[PDB]
């Protein structure tokens, strides 16, 4: 009736029942675990070419409506009944249905709340929702996206927000943001063979170039928004530079750190995921919260296939960068992490260290178990890329399952898209 | 026909087919992952009260014999046939069978090779095997265990070894080491309420005390061996102090580190696991390799429920131990890790840093895929407790499955044991 879960730091035990509401089969098999796979099909919601079979839709819609009304302090059965009926009718007369703004808001929060890989979920109920289900052109998308960036950035005082574009109709008119994230730096393969900027965006950068974007060949060139509306070919749009807030990296003691000429954007916005709710699918709905220091200090700046600055920082610290056992990498990466936090702080930009975030999640997870007997969590993603066991999340056993509403991954658009011309 | 696996640092792809040889259902379900569970039933091989049904044994024995002979450079079908027959007959006439020493050696290495949670597997073929399947008394066990400790310790030049005691017969005469590891420090709850030594061994310490062991109330009291032979009640045995090599912790710059009065044993020996091979089960077979710095520097010294020295080291470094975001914990734990490595090195004791170990495993995993198209690996256990993404293993997708031979966990003996008197 419940899965037993234990925290080996406190010895605390928790009983998980929420996993019963899980959906289709997860990642792992019966006699094999694929937990460390980044993009398993179980987390991907692909494209369709026909509407959702009414036999499948109705039940899901009924479930969501019940979940929605069941979330109120004081019930409202009459409204609940009426809503259940209005939806059934709309589905019969239109072959689909529309969510009320409140329903939409409710769904975006629950989906966030149901994100196994998100460590900032204690903030789940604090989300600004921008309703753009009325959008129809690429240009309109772009304006909505700019309004989102501006609202969220808030001149350093970051605010969590999400923009919901039109829901998938027949799957032939999907609104899609071809970008992985709203703000991201370009990556160029230079003439001399070296790579400039973020090597991670090499292909995508080229794609923008192929679509008429002008390469500026810098180390931190903010890529353009590639927008696809109503299923039409994607159009390119440069982001107004004024909208992109950046932080210059400075160390609180090493004056030579700024000599590294590094910086990073302040807005962490996921741009390519799909919001699934009550049978409906929103192929385009960018959302953001605020950065956790390690993403920049460790992944962006230290992954070898990214900006890869670890060795450089090593030498400038006078460490034995030629002997692994000297643990110079451990010393280097920490100073870098200290630089990131120090910088966002000095420039008054919202950011969170991984220690504080982990404790935050632990409190959240505990709240969730009391509140609903479960919290889908992916240990592999929740444990920071540094200081693993130093954080409490590391000693917490977790259960990973897919509920609904949910934020799914999607097949890269350029691999399934049918160009007009 | 194969599971696709990718390394996001090199972009390299690997095809896993070895997982086809997997056994019963693994940890995770169909629509739920329990990868972060420490002791799932899928990894535990419990007690029996009756022999292994011949219908189950024979097939397994046949498989192992085939695997064994199939591992030679130049085949030897005649011997292979003869062996297949001799085993079948032995099973029919005795209801079980005995492995040849070479078979046993082969099995202990493969089992090691098949350990998903072991990062030092590149050393798999380098293992000293002590055949104690002739043992019969607790006293004899103890002598074998002492010989193992002495051989493995080798005065600092650690050598990997395993001691195999009698295989389970009817499950009523199991040889069992009640200890989790051969060398481990006692933990005492003092009169004033504080805890002295290793809080992790509080219960077990009490159990030894209840069995007639004398508590020395020190911070580093090596617990006694609790041995169970031929299924009889466990007998206590103090380990000859001369056999336990220890390292005094010293920092290469902070002279006040030795003032912490810390030390740790040099021998990392797993004492409570069961070796499964060709249908046979060896409930007692301690084994060891050599330490990886982080186990001591991070888990033993920094886990809050263990020696918990992090804050202390923090203050002595003059860090802002009152502000998490200052990342003092990241700075403290690294100096501690540096202390551990520096100390084992100065005292000429074999030890490995986590960076070097990770690269070692990456090479191994690569070898394994070429050699046999797979390598069971548990990402959650293979990624060090610090410097996660700084190590290559972190960016490597992995498949976790149970093959055979295998090293299983067992139910704690004191929970299923039937005392004589
Ligand atoms: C308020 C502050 C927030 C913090 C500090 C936080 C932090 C994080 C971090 C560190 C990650 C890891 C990203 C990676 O490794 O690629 C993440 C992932 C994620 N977050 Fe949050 N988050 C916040 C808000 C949000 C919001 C507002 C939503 C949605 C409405 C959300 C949805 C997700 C999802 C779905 C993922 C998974 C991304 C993926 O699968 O690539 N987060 N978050
Ligand atoms: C030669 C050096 C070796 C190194 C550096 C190495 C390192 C490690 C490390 C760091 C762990 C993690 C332990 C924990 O977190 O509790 C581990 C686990 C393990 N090792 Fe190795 N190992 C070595 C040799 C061996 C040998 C000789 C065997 C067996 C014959 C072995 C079997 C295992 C098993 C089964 C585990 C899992 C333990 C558990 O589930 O609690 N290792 N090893
Ligand atoms: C939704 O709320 C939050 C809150 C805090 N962090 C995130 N992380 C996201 C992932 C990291 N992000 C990137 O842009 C990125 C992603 C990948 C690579 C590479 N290879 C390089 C950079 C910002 C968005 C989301
Ligand atoms: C087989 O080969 C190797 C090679 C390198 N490391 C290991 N690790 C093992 C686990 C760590 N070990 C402990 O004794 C221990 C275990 C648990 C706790 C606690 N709570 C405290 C201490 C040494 C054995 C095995
Ligand atoms: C292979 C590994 O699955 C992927 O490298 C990991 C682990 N955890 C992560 N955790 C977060 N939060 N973000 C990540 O990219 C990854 N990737
Ligand atoms: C909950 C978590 O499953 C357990 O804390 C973890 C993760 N990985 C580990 N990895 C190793 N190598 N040893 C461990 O004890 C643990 N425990």
């Amino acid at each position: 009736q419940y899965v037993r879960i234990k925290n080996w730091g406190s010895g605390e035990i928790l009983h998980d029942t929420l996993h019963h509401k899980a959906t289709s089969d997860f990642t792992c098999k019966s006699k094999s675990c694929l937990g460390s796979i980044m993009n398993p099909k179980s987390l991907t919601r692909g494209p369709r070419d026909k509407p959702t079979p009414l036999e499948e839709l109705l039940p899901h819609a009924i479930e969501f409506i019940n979940q929605y009304y069941g979330s109120f302090k004081e019930a409202k059965i009459e409204e609940h009944l009426a809503r259940l009926e209005a939806v059934t009718k709309e589905i019969e007369t239109t072959g689909t249905y529309q969510l009320t703004l409140d329903e939409l808001i409710f769904a975006t929060k629950m989906a966030w709340r149901n994100a196994p890989r998100c460590i900032g979920r204690i903030q789940w109920s604090n989300l600004q929702v921008f309703d753009a289900r009325n959008c129809s052109t690429a240009q309109e998308m772009f304006q909505h996206i700019c309004r989102h960036i501006l609202y969220a950035t808030n001149n350093g005082n970051i605010r969590s927000a999400i923009t919901v574009f039109p829901q998938r109709s027949d799957g032939k008119h999907d609104f899609r943001l071809w970008n992985s994230q709203l703000i991201r730096y370009a990556g160029y393969q230079m003439p001399d063979g070296t790579i400039r900027g973020d090597a991670a965006t090499l292909e995508f950068t080229q794609l923008c170039i192929d679509l008429g974007w002008k390469p500026r060949y810098g180390r931190f060139d903010v890529l353009p928004l590639v927008l696809q509306a109503d299923g039409q070919d994607p159009e390119v749009f440069e982001i107004p530079p004024d909208l992109v807030l950046e932080v210059t990296m400075e160390h609180p003691k090493y004056e030579w750190f700024q000599e590294l000429g590094l910086k990073w954007y302040a807005l962490p916005a996921v741009a390519n995921m799909l919001l699934e709710v009550g049978g409906l699918e929103f192929p385009a709905c960018p959302f953001n919260g605020w950065y956790m220091g390690t993403e920049i200090g460790v992944r962006d700046f230290c992954d070898t296939q990214r900006y890869n600055i670890l060795e450089e920082v090593g030498r400038r610290m006078g460490l034995e960068t030629h002997t692994l056992a000297s643990l110079w990498k451990d010393r280097a990466v920490t100073e870098i992490n200290v630089a990131v936090l120090h910088s966002f702080q000095k420039q008054n930009v919202t950011i969170m260290d991984h220690h504080t975030a982990s404790e935050s999640f632990m409190k959240h997870m505990q709240n969730e178990y009391r509140a609903r007997g479960g919290c889908p969590a992916d240990w592999i993603w929740l444990v920071p890329p540094v200081s693993g066991s130093i954080t409490p999340v590391f000693h917490q056993e977790m259960l990973n399952y897919v509920l609904s509403p949910f934020y799914y991954y999607q097949i890269e658009p350029w691999k399934t898209h049918i160009w007009q011309n």
